[PDB]
């Protein structure tokens, strides 16, 4: 721990403060997250084995007197900041497509190892000058404020949700890159839920078998009609709209998997362009 020289504070993460650090020993520039229960210890130890080029590498874990430090590889910017930076002009479709493709590969990898993220959002998506995008904070939720990317089954009380929640979240982020506006900016659990309802229509037994039996489901939920999908993500092409609708399917079991999504015609012409970051 004294092996680190805090270069500066990046910001407040979900589980603590994040500092840019320099390994006084190896000189490597890393990201230090100042996060303890023995169960969370084995859980994040298992995360060290979860390596993929689209997953932010957990270099080391340092436990010392209730203090838990997670040493991560450092990336220069997050997707939230990049989106704002390219808000007026919009992120080019080839870069949007490239990013979604890479995130799906990363998700496909984690999901193949029965590891869910559970909390995908633009701030935990880190990018570099080389065109790569990675998933940050993977597995930390199972281990240990924005509802915008929350899957509906989570909002309806499902206590044993699946990998499908990450697909839903990524779909919301996908739509946000395309339109330059958050898809469902809920400011309360009920507002989030109803925002989803107003756009995708209020779910029933037809589209989502067993929805009415969900814990937080109320028969009194207003019945909104599903909106024309072409009004949701204009001007995304038919392939993208097809993929997005599949990623936003109400029934978690019918929602497209990361693996399957990678096969969608939308990616037939995927390339790896680089973003222009002003570091």
């Amino acid at each position: 721990m004294e092996n680190f020289q805090k270069v500066e504070k990046i910001g407040e993460g979900t589980y603590g403060v994040v500092y840019k650090a320099r390994n006084k020993l190896t000189g490597e520039v890393v990201a230090l997250k100042k996060i303890v229960p023995s169960t969370a210890i084995r859980e994040i130890s298992l995360l060290k084995e979860l390596n993929h080029p689209n997953i932010v590498k957990l270099l080391d874990v340092i436990h010392t007197e209730n203090k838990l430090y997670l040493v991560f590889e450092f990336l220069h910017q997050d997707l939230k900041k990049f989106m704002d930076a390219s808000a007026l002009t919009g992120i080019p479709l080839p870069l949007i497509k490239s990013y979604l493709f890479q995130l799906l590969q990363g998700l496909a990898f984690c999901h193949s190892h029965r590891v869910l993220h559970r909390d995908l959002k633009p701030q935990n998506l880190l990018i570099n000058t080389e065109g790569a995008i990675k998933l940050a904070d993977f597995g930390l939720a199972r281990a240990f404020v924005t509802l915008w990317y929350r899957a509906p089954e989570i909002l309806l009380g499902c206590k044993y949700y699946s990998t499908a929640v990450d697909i839903w979240s990524l779909g919301c982020i996908f739509a946000e890159m395309v339109t330059r506006r958050a898809l469902f900016p809920g400011d309360s659990e009920i507002d989030q839920l109803f925002r989803i309802f107003r756009t995708l229509g209020t779910p029933d037994e037809v589209v989502w078998p067993g929805v009415t039996s969900m814990p937080d489901y109320k028969p009194s939920f207003p019945k909104w009609a599903r909106q024309d999908f072409s009004k949701v993500v204009p001007p995304l092409d038919e392939d993208g709209r097809s993929l997005l609708s599949q990623m936003l399917h109400y029934d978690p079991n019918k929602r497209i998997s990361a693996k399957a999504a990678l096969a969608h015609p939308f990616f037939q012409d995927v390339t790896k362009p680089v973003p222009h970051l002003r570091l």
